[PDB]
């Protein structure tokens, strides 16, 4: 008999994140999985995935060039970050 | 028997994030997934995924360039953050 | 018996985002899935995704050049963040 | 038996965001899925997507350039951010 | 016996986004599925999506250019944002 208590009584002003899961019983292959359930990708780059199946084969001349520049600017305050009473601030002057 | 309780006594002003998932019993293959459920792609690239069956089979001649550049800004305040009786505040002068 | 409670009794202002998920018992093959329940895409790319059976098979000249740059901005406050008797500003002088 | 509960009692003035989904029992297949119940695409680009069958087959001279640039302004308070007795304001001067 | 419970008893001034969704038992083929019950795509852009069978197929000279640019401003106070006795204001002086 699963039985299972999460948080049951909240007097006040919290901040919460909740995540409560209950489980009971080719090139990629997944199967019966739960992914990113609070998930963050900020700057997140792939070149060539999951090309196929028999690319160039026989015969190929490739130039693979990945320049990954310039003036990026990622200001984050409180990620992922549950707060109460305080003071979250970005200031870029 | 399942029995789930998740916050169920709630007196006051909370922030809350709730993800219950309660469970019972080619290329890519995917199978019997919950995926993304509280997820954030702030800059996300990709390039060529899953190009197909036989690409570039006999002869090719491939000039890849992937020129990621530029003035680029992201200012995110309280990014999956609840918060209670908290000031947020983004001040860009 | 499932039997699943969630935020049963609430007093007050909450500022609640609630995902309950209950179950019980070719280039890209997706079955039985859910994605994406509170999901973001800010910038989002993708260049050449799922071509298709058999492409630039015999011969090819192909130049692929990605450019991405630019003067772009994305102030953003309280994304994904639930907040009560807060105060939340976007000030850009 | 399912038997889910909800959000039964509220009392008050919340700001709530509900997703209850309830179960029981070719290049892109998709089959018995639920997308996007909460979904936010605020500046999403997608090239070539799905071609088709033999594409650029014997011979083919491709120049692909995607040049993605120019001034462009995203400003947002409040995204999937309920609130209750708060201030949210976008001030640009 | 599904018997499913959503928001019975409200007393106050809520403001609430419900999606119940209760269930019971070629290029892109899609099969018995939700989708986008809350969906926002502010700047969304695709080309070349699903061409069809067989194109560009012998011979091609295909000079792909797309420039993305130029001033454009997308200002959003409270996007998917339910609030209640709150301030929504956006100021552009």
């Amino acid at each position: 008999p699963l039985m299972v208590k999460v948080l049951d009584a909240v007097r006040g002003s919290p901040a919460i994140n909740v995540a409560v899961h209950v489980f009971r019983k080719g090139l990629t292959t997944e199967e019966e999985f739960v992914e990113g359930i609070y998930k963050v990708e900020i700057d997140t780059k792939s070149y060539w995935k999951a090309l196929g199946s028999s690319p160039f084969h026989e015969h190929a001349e490739v130039v693979f060039t990945a320049n990954d520049s310039g003036p990026r600017r990622y200001t984050i305050a409180a990620l992922l970050s549950p707060y109460s009473y305080s003071t979250t601030a970005v200031v870029t002057n």
